[PDB]
């Protein structure tokens, strides 16, 4: 994925303080896995995955939506258990904002309806014949302003000759203006080629005319304007002996500068082979066409831009019952591939058992899990809200990512404020043996805890433990794939000479013992592992026991005289 | 502007301008009001002393 912003440049050393009503929010906090997400979001690039660390990140590009409160539940739902890193991107399709004014083709950087809010202008500087720009984006309160746009360098010619004249050349193939020469009463100096080579930056020219013992070229300090010699304007016989000449490159100053306006983009409109529209002032005007589209009738696309990102866990903010088969086809398809991965999924308010047992009878896959319970939680600013199913899913996605590989998150609390049914005994019994995991309440003598009662997925069999409790497969899959991937290295990818199928037994063997050493497995039979070599293949099959968790206690009481 | 005309002459990265003027306390309790370039000594100085890192 990629961590979209870097750093802002700083102009001062400096400490400032200020009140406000909310902080900075959560972190992400250190983890073996990651969390993947999709849902409503406003901001950030359509179609593309972003890496966060920090609720600051998500503020700042996925600027609001569902989606940014999932990720408060990810991080807020335990301290302890915090969950890791997020990769996450936005389900709607949204448009950038466009303004074409002056001579300039004006898009925004954001995507969404919010982008129509931009307002950009330019400005006629009389004081020193250079153009004005003004950025705001009112919605951020975002102001920035730019001044004597495009004039880089003076010329005066001191000569008492009758006339000096100053020339730019055009080439209408490519529309570019390559050319600068200097002449004085009817002969030439020297003639630069703004096509690189000899001239290739104004640094260059300025040094070559300042040789000139007639001619001073001297750099304006309003702005770093060193821009390369091809992007100088056209220029058609400026009078040298008068004033003062001025040398403009009027987008070349724009493309420099604006590249670090945080909201905008600029182009230089081509008249509509058209001469170029000429950049000119104009008023401070809104961005149009910026708007969030529609969601995609199949997310499969979304899914399939996930591939190779080593996320273990994904959730759709979804209750539609396509969306959750487009997910388990899809994990199915990694699974095999060789990228496990597990699907946390909740649909609705409060929905009936039944409902759940007519999804269950439509999916039936050890993948997934199914979510029933629905509630409200208190969040940042105090807010409260309530939630469908599938953002409890989230706080499930982002306790299990923070739990390590061989604790399973059976049992653990949950800090969920309220939830719409308070499921019986009888009723908790009937979802956890119909593969539904659900949540528990207790109240001590002035406490209160949600609980999540077992792992199981939608798979029923109770025979398998790998198949029902997501815990123990997960152990095993994190072992699978952490052993193959680095025996891939030893003897695929790092150059090996010779290789016996004995080697392999020995160094499974190693492997193995080592976590054991490190408490990761329990138990496993040595003898078991079987290794065949057959031409450039070889197979490899072995068995390790499953962790069991301690489920049930039974006590009776005898009260007895004496 | 005078500065920045001055930074405009000179841009240079084996020198550095120093705009602010002042006084100085010093022996025997008389206490002077100087340009500038004395206070580019107090700088010079002050550098002179500090560490290279």
């Amino acid at each position: 994925a990629v961590e979209p912003f870097p750093r802002r440049p700083i102009t001062r050393p400096h400490a400032s303080i200020e009140v406000d009503t909310s902080g900075i929010g959560g972190s992400a906090g250190s983890s073996e896995k990651v969390f993947c997400l999709i849902g409503q979001a406003e901001g950030g690039e359509p179609n593309t995955v972003y890496e966060l660390r920090n609720y600051s990140q998500a503020k700042r590009l996925f600027r609001s939506g569902e989606l940014l409160d999932a990720i408060e539940l990810a991080w807020g739902s335990n301290p302890n258990y915090t969950a890791g890193r997020i990769l996450a991107m936005r389900i709607e399709d949204a448009k950038p904002a466009s303004a074409e004014i002056g001579g300039l083709k004006i898009t925004s950087k954001i995507y969404g309806n919010v982008a129509n809010n931009i307002q950009v202008g330019l400005e006629k500087n009389t004081l020193s014949d250079s153009l004005r720009l003004r950025v705001i984006f009112q919605d951020d309160r975002f102001n920035e302003v730019y001044d004597n746009i495009g004039n880089i360098f003076t010329i005066k010619y001191k000569g008492e000759e009758a006339n000096a004249t100053f020339s730019v050349e055009h080439d209408e193939e490519t529309q570019k203006a390559s050319r600068l020469v200097l002449k004085v009463g009817d002969q030439e100096v020297k003639s630069y080629d703004l096509t690189g080579g000899a001239y290739d930056y104004t640094n260059a020219i300025i040094t070559d005319i300042n040789q000139l013992p007639d001619f001073e070229a001297k750099l304006s300090p309003f702005g770093d304007k060193n821009l390369e010699s091809s992007k100088l304007d056209k220029i058609e016989n400026a009078n040298i002996k008068d004033k003062a000449v001025y040398v403009k490159a009027v987008f070349g100053d724009l493309e420099k500068q604006t590249a670090y306006n945080g909201i905008v983009s600029f182009e230089q409109l081509n008249a509509e082979t058209s001469p170029i529209k000429t950049i000119e002032p104009f008023e401070l005007t809104k961005l149009k066409g910026g708007t969030n589209g529609e969601p995609p009738a199949t997310w499969a696309d979304k899914l399939d831009k996930f591939a190779h990102e080593g996320g273990y866990y994904i959730v759709p903010l979804s209750s539609k019952q396509s969306v959750h088969a487009e997910v388990a086809s899809f994990v199915k398809e990694r699974s095999d591939a060789g990228e496990p991965m597990r699907a946390i999924v909740g649909g609705g308010f409060n929905e009936s058992k039944e409902q759940l047992f007519g999804r269950q009878a439509s999916l039936s896959n050890p993948r997934v899990s199914l979510v029933a319970n629905s509630g409200t939680f208190v969040m940042d600013d105090g807010r409260k809200n309530h939630v469908p199913a599938y953002m409890v899913a989230v706080a499930l996605g982002g306790l299990a990512s923070g739990l390590e590989i061989g604790e399973s998150i059976t049992f653990k609390p949950l800090r969920v404020s309220s939830l719409d049914q308070i499921y019986e005994s009888i009723d908790l019994d009937e979802l956890n043996e119909n593969g539904i995991i659900s949540i528990e309440f207790v109240r001590n003598r002035t406490n209160t805890f949600f609980r999540i009662v077992d792992d199981v997925t939608t798979f029923n069999d109770k025979s398998d433990p790998v198949k029902a409790e997501m815990a123990v497969g997960e152990a095993n899959d994190f072992l699978v794939s952490e052993l193959k991937v680095q025996l891939e290295d030893q003897f695929i990818g790092t150059r090996t000479i010779n290789t016996s199928a004995s080697i392999i037994k020995d160094f499974i063997q190693s492997y193995l013992g080592r976590k054991k050493r490190d408490n990761e497995i329990q138990d496993f039979p040595a003898e078991d592992v079987q290794v065949i070599v057959e031409g450039n293949e070889a197979r490899i099959s072995m068995t390790v026991y499953p962790i069991r968790s301690f489920k049930k206690i039974s006590v009776s009481l005898v009260y007895k005289q004496q």
